[PDB]
């Protein structure tokens, strides 16, 4: 007989939480509100009229009542207090403990199927990893740059910049709660709990129900106080007793079927690996890790909750992701200015520019327009972009282990407008198959072994 | 007897969702809670009095009360407590269960209306499309450009990329829910499960409703402890509770009507598919498709509350809204007159402008009335307007990598005035077919490989 609105309080999360919740957590609150609700009746059902009718057997045989002018009352001559009495007595001794307490077992009952819901919701060392990573998830569901990503079928640098943050922030989340394997191990033993705490209060509650019986039969054996042996008793509130407790177990079966099926769907398909398989088949960005444990759980209740979020956080996990970013903002904080003061007239009195160990090719580069030879020094994986139409004054290229792609337009463009090559390798993966379908070439310089086993001289047929 | 605050957990949905609530939803979420209302009032008047008052028959006639100095009482003899004990034993022996259990079972179909009604709300397989969906439908409705856009009978950096962001994530919408078609199929599941429940509501309460009488008679075979054999009783609650039971019929009546009419309205007119083919009439939108399900079903919904939000939410479908926006940011980045500034007289003394890598032609190219060269480069999708024949002293065209289509009258202006026609393709795909139409062409100039195997020359035929 305590309000459900203060009961409430042993079940309430966040609405921040609202994503962790799958359609089985939603269904178990919803039930046990309803559990706590007919707790709270049938406390307050007896605690306001608690009676136990009793009258005296004057003929009894076997401890037993015999059951045997106009019709006339029996008298008993007793007072109403001790007519008190010994409902009193009767209720106390021969009354069956079930159908006393049966509103305080299922209070207590839901009181710790709730407390076992959001343990770790409250427990602050996976409440901590939890909030965490409903935050940066959020974030890159928020981020614009998950936009543009996934997309593909210029950029402001403040932007361009928080998004380069959250890559950080994913990285370091990621590291830290990779290794934990806390928060799944703590959602295992609650769902056991619930499991073998609905396997108990169905075995107990359905052997015990047939006890709430509307006439009790009580011999509590006090003649001296009243002077009769046994009594009739009659328990007002039996009928609607069964009725709730068979309520109650329907609803504990539905409880305890749904955390089967949890545990089910926890027992199966090793919740601690991640795949992204779909993610990097569907996009071709294979470079998405396989993630480890309390992280690919965490992610797999998002799944349950709505595919999407999994989708716009799997390409702040992505390489191919970060390089574009890096590419990206390369270009916005590369002015043109910075570019032109960076330049260097050389010896020949031509224009040059020479990069190493930057990310990519800052597309401002491109407009450039007086420049006549680049170089390029240990970039990895670069594409030659069509821009490159733009340098109508270029020269020589020099690729110091730089593996270069290319398409159709920049590649007419450099066949019809270049004069020199220089490549610096180590092997044959940093010689660009395309060099050899040129025309205009003046001079080659390659610095390398030419030659594989068995093989002398098969790179330089063409 | 829980007040309906608490019920009101059930009973209640974030008003984000007041556009997701046609009229016939509102009218059963009141109806709904009237119907609680009246589930609780007849639960407190059950608790607080239960009573039923018996007195015994003296004289009885075919199992029945024969009903036949100064007057006086009749004197039966029995105790306060036999009284309470025959008021128990007939209460719950020879009372019908309806009269009892009514409220709890008002109590009961409320509670499985107000679930079947906020379902699909709370079963996070759903709740997510409907909150995505509903987000996405107030910033398209809220956006500056959805009013730019459908009155056309400098712009801010951050309002000029957000209208983009919208696009692509309509887009993105767009494809992630139309093939879903969940949230149409358990609404519609959602409401023949109402309509089921007051069918059979309606059933047995009219068939049981007649056996909430005041004057019960009960026979129930106490001699050994009143001496009585039947007992005219008198149900006090009886007629407040006969009204509660008609004013409940009235309700689920009610209920029933609208829940019809809702499945009505469902079944007819195929809500898989939508139309929007009257906004297309007032727009000039030919290009908006019909939109399929699980999309439909949600443009159907908000239909009921305003069809305004369908007909602002429509422009993001459309691909001409694309290319107008594009065109537009396009023009405003790239301003009218900077262009000025920009051209350049070439080697051969004649004025060009050079273009490139635009996603189409600004408008403000064709005001540019000195041009006498055009070059575009790797532009997709042109198509050349009509206000190309402002542009009276042009005299060539470079067509780069720029696939071109056009209509009669820019055809003539160009098949009138042109000398020169420079093309530089990967296939054929980027000659225009009407290159051979021309009759005061000078020059044709073609950049590519004009053979394939096995078919040479098959290209230039004509
Ligand atoms: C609404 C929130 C309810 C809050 C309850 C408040 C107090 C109620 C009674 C107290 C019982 C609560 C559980 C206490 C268990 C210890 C918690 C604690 O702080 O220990 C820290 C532990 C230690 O980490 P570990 O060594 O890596 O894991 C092995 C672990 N010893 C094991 O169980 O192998 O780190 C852990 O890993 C935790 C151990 C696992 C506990 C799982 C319990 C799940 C549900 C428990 C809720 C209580 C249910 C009954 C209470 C209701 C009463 C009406
Ligand atoms: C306030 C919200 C109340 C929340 C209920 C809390 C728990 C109360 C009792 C539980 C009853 C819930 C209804 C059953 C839902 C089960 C969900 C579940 O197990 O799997 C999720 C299912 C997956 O199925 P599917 O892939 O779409 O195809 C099979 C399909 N079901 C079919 O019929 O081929 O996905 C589905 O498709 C769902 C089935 C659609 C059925 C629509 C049910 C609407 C009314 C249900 C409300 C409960 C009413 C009674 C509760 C009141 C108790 C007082
Ligand atoms: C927290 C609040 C929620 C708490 C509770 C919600 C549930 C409310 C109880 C509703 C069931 C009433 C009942 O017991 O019906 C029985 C009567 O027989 C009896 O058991 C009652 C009479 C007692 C005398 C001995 C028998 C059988 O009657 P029926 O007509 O055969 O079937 C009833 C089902 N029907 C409605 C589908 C027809
Ligand atoms: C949750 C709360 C809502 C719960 C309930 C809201 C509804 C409240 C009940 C109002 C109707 C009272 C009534 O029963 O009227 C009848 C009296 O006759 C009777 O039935 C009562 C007397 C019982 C004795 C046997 C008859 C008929 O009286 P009338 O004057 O012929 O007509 C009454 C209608 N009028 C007001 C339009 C005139
Ligand atoms: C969820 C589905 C399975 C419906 C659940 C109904 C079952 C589980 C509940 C509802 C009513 C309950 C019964 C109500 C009363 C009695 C009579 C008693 O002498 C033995 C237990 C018994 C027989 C209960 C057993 C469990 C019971 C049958
Ligand atoms: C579906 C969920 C929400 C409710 C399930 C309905 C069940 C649990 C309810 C509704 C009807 C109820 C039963 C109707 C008939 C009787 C007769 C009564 O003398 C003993 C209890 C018993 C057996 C009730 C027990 C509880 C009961 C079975
Ligand atoms: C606003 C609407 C829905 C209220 C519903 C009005 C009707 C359905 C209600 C209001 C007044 C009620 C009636 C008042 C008169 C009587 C006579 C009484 O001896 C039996 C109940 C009975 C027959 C009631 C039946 C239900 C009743 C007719
Ligand atoms: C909203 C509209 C549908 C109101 C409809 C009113 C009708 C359908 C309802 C309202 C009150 C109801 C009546 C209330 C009182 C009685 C008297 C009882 O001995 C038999 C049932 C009976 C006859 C009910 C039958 C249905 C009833 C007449």
């Amino acid at each position: 007989m305590i309000p459900v609105t203060e009961l409430r309080y042993f079940a309430d999360t966040q609405p921040a939480y609202r994503i962790l919740k799958p359609w089985w957590d939603v269904f178990t609150d919803y039930i046990s509100i309803v559990m706590l609700m007919i707790a709270v009746f049938g406390g307050t059902l007896q605690v306001t009229q608690d009676k136990m009718i009793c009258l005296p057997c004057k003929w009894v045989t076997k401890d037993s009542c015999n059951d045997s002018t106009g019709p006339t009352g029996i008298k008993y001559d007793l007072d109403r207090h001790q007519y008190n009495y010994v409902d009193a007595v009767c209720y106390e001794n021969r009354l069956h403990w079930f159908a006393k307490y049966f509103p305080y077992l299922v209070l207590l009952h839901t009181l710790i199927f709730l407390a076992c819901s959001n343990f770790w919701f409250k427990f602050p060392r996976t409440s901590s990893k939890l909030e965490h990573f409903v935050s940066i998830l959020l974030k890159c569901f928020d981020s614009p740059w998950t936009t543009r990503a996934l997309s593909e079928t210029v950029l402001d640098k403040k932007e361009g910049e928080q998004a380069k943050a959250l890559f950080e922030k994913v990285k370091k989340f990621r590291t830290h709660v990779e290794e934990g394997d806390i928060v799944y191990r703590l959602y295992m033993r609650q769902t056991i709990i619930k499991v073998i705490k609905f396997i108990l209060i169905i075995c107990y509650t359905v052997y015990y129900v047939h006890n709430i019986k509307f006439d009790v039969d009580c011999t509590v054996d006090i003649e001296s106080l009243t002077g009769y042996r046994t009594y009739r008793c009659a328990h007002p509130l039996a009928t609607l007793f069964k009725i709730l407790a068979s309520f109650y177990i329907s609803l504990v079966i539905f409880y305890g079927l749904i955390c089967m099926y949890t545990l089910w769907w926890m027992l199966r398909r090793s919740l601690k690996k991640y795949s992204f398989e779909s993610i990097r088949e569907e996009s071709s960005y294979s470079d998405i890790p396989d993630v480890k444990n309390d992280f690919a759980f965490m992610l797999h209740l998002i799944d349950q909750y709505d595919p999407l979020y999994s989708k716009r956080f799997a390409v702040f996990l992505s390489e191919v992701s970060e390089n574009k970013l890096r590419q990206l903002n390369l270009n916005n904080e590369w002015t043109l200015d910075k570019l032109r003061q960076r330049l260097t007239k050389n010896a020949q009195d031509k224009l040059e520019l020479h990069l190493f160990m930057l990310s990519g090719i800052p597309d401002t580069v491109f407009d450039l327009v007086e420049l006549e030879v680049l170089k390029l020094e240990l970039i990895p994986d670069v594409t030659i972009p069509p821009s490159i139409a733009q340098l109508t004054g270029l020269k020589e290229l020099w690729l110091y282990h730089t593996a270069a792609k290319i398409e159709a337009p920049a590649l007419a463009f450099l066949r019809e407008n270049l004069r020199a090559l220089h490549i610096k390798f180590t092997d044959i993966k940093e010689i660009p198959l395309w060099i050899y379908s040129l025309k205009t070439l003046e001079e080659l310089h390659l610095t390398g072994n030419l030659s594989a086993e068995n093989n002398r001289y098969i790179v330089i047929d063409g």
